[PDB]
RNA sequence: AGAGGAAGUAGGUCUCCGUAGGUGAACCUGCGGAG
């Protein structure tokens, strides 16, 4: 018998107050969004450390900016990963014109560039300033990560999107 | 002004917060900030 408690940011508290993991994995839950904690407890119907760690990963992935439409995908498919890239990781210049210009390049007006990158490499990303979070299979996470870091190296989004599309097609192909 | 003669050229998304107005709890728009 093991328990795991996770902290949540003060962003998604109403969305966590929305309504089930006891039905999903037979693992008893408690919540308190004023101490920012969510208790996960394993019962006699709870069988595996896989179920424990996957419930923990599902709740933390809902906490870090994804909704349930992209979180029950993590509850369901075991090939699905999350990777959280800080924009402060590997940096091309020392100059502090970073945050606004970089996430203006990555996000794009009305979400055009983030959305086209998502549709191109089949991954699902969310963007909040310094931290950008990628969800999907880890080769798609590698594709989205190399596209985003080539966006912050200062390459144009048209050329980056073209190369991303051709790499995504060659990765979809079997032989 | 005249019929002839002869010639030549052809780039801030999402979420939250503080605002100000709107039709009020909520909610919408605009702005200023943090993730």
């Amino acid at each position: 018998i093991e328990t795991r408690k996770i902290p949540i940011p003060p962003h998604r508290m109403s969305a966590l107050k929305a309504n089930p993991l006891v039905d999903h994995c037979k693992l008893q839950v408690r919540m308190n969004i004023k101490e920012k904690r969510v208790e996960l407890r394993s019962s006699k119907y709870t069988v595996s450390n896989e179920a424990l760690q996957m419930g923990a990963d599902f709740v933390s992935a809902f906490a870090m900016g994804f909704d349930i439409d992209d979180a029950i995908a993590l509850l369901r498919l075991d090939s699905l990963y999350i990777q959280s890239f800080d924009i402060k990781d590997v940096r091309q210049t020392l100059g502090p014109d970073a945050l606004s210009r970089a996430i203006g390049r990555i996000a794009g007006k009305d979400g055009k560039t983030k959305f086209a990158i998502e549709n191109a490499t089949k991954t699902r990303i969310v963007l909040a300033g310094s931290k950008v979070h990628i969800l999907g299979a880890f080769e798609n996470i590698g594709m989205a990560r190399e596209s985003i870091v080539s966006l912050v190296l200062g390459a144009q989004p048209g050329k980056v999107y073209n190369n991303l599309r051709i790499i995504a097609s060659r990765m979809k192909e079997r032989w």
